[PDB]
């Protein structure tokens, strides 16, 4: 589980990098090297974060020190920059996540092929991603997408540390997704606050 936001909305960036640093393993348990693209991305940001973090734990107590002591380290190249960019793209992979697992959660399927996750997988993508790819790198998406395992192994892949029914794993998911969700809201209100979140594609 991730920190309850504190009311104030301050992210602490110690917390926050050591709960997402849980999310990067469950990759490695979707049945395919063709996920090792994207967990690399998601764990590249995670390390680049750290990286700044650890350099002044102190000046980058909050994900919104971090913003704001770039944006006044790297002066007209921010917010292209640094920690803050690793964010950017970061707040991206965890928002892919956040609408997968809520859109699983909540019984949403092809009701044709109610055993695979395709559709889930495609609305997150679309709503966290899509935006930002070129066809190039949404070409990779897509192998992921047709490599994505049945819905019975996933959760399966979440849970089987074992005796745990189906119902009782979403059960769990809904509990994570509470602070998670709640989180990323924040991160993605602060980037627009900040004028912080740039469009380019990849």
């Amino acid at each position: 589980l991730l920190r309850p936001l504190p009311a104030d909305k301050q992210i602490e960036t110690g917390p926050f990098l050591e709960a997402v640093s849980h999310l990067p393993p469950f990759f490695d348990c979707l049945g395919s090297p063709v996920f090792t693209p994207i967990k690399a991305d998601i764990s590249g940001n995670i390390t680049k974060i750290k990286a700044v973090y650890d350099t002044n734990p102190t000046k980058f107590r909050t994900l919104q020190n971090i913003l704001e002591v770039e944006k006044e380290m790297y002066g007209a190249e921010w917010p292209k920059v640094g920690a803050t960019l690793a964010l950017m793209w970061l707040k991206r992979g965890l928002r892919f996540i956040q609408v997968f697992l809520q859109s699983i959660c909540d019984g949403e399927r092809d009701e044709n092929h109610p055993n695979l996750i395709r559709v889930n997988a495609t609305k997150a993508y679309e709503m966290a991603l899509k935006k930002y790819h070129g066809w190039i790198v949404q070409k990779i998406f897509q192998a992921a997408l047709y490599a994505a395992p049945y819905k019975s192994d996933f959760l399966k892949a979440l849970s089987k540390g074992q005796n745990v029914t189906e119902e009782e794993c979403l059960e769990k998911v809904r509990l994570f997704l509470v602070n998670y969700t709640a989180t990323i809201d924040v991160i993605y209100e602060m980037y627009t606050r900040m004028n912080a979140e740039l469009n380019y594609k990849v």
